């Protein structure tokens, strides 16, 4: 782990999985009107963790060749 | 059959990123009582949200090393 309280805030320039990132971000918004009972924002919620979850998948393809520190 | 097949390890060399594939369905597992008023499980998800961005930039340092997309 590292809590990053100093960061670079991101600057990966990778927008395949820069979309990943935006992900988290999109459903992390959207969990107030989520829990304010909005199952409009629910659905999108969910949808969030579909697409993260999909992202991931092929990523984790080539992430397997790079794997670099 | 069903669209969403789980490779837990297969080559280990993704194992971090591996993680943050698992914290996106254990965000989906806290929409539900998240919408159904319950704060706890609101709590647990956007601080899944918070393990999972980090899980993202972690890589976007090694992966702006990298350049495909």
């Amino acid at each position: 782990s590292h809590m990053a309280m100093k960061p670079p805030g991101a600057q990966g320039s990778q927008s395949t999985y820069t979309d990943l990132l935006s992900v988290i971000e999109e459903m992390g918004k959207e969990i107030r009107p989520t829990y304010a009972g909005s199952k409009s924002a629910m659905e999108r919620l969910k949808r969030g963790i579909i697409h993260a979850r999909a992202l991931v998948r092929e990523c984790l393809a080539e992430t397997e060749r790079n794997a670099r520190t």
